[PDB]
């Protein structure tokens, strides 16, 4: 009873992004890696801890830079933009 599946990155639903983004936006400072944040977001969202944790690392690494540069109250920790995003055609 094998299960057909494919390995490829994908973005989470808009509803999950809004709730996940709202938490990060409200807690941009203490956005640093933490089990309490990952566990709290995991219970709030219908995604697994691994999905939220991996998404948090990527989303945070692409969201903090924009908010930190836009504000400028504490710019640090990987200031990279939205992870490349220089492709366009």
């Amino acid at each position: 009873m094998g299960h057909h599946h494919h390995h490829h990155s994908h973005m989470l639903p808009k509803e999950s992004v809004q709730i996940l983004r709202d938490w990060l936006y409200e807690h941009r400072y203490n956005a640093y890696p933490s089990e309490q944040e990952k566990a709290l977001l995991s219970q709030q969202t219908h995604l697994s801890t691994l999905q939220v944790c991996n998404w948090f690392i990527n989303a945070r690494r692409r969201l903090l830079p924009d908010m930190l540069r836009k504000d400028g109250k504490d710019p640090n920790q990987f200031t990279i933009s939205r992870r490349g995003a220089k492709i366009s055609e």
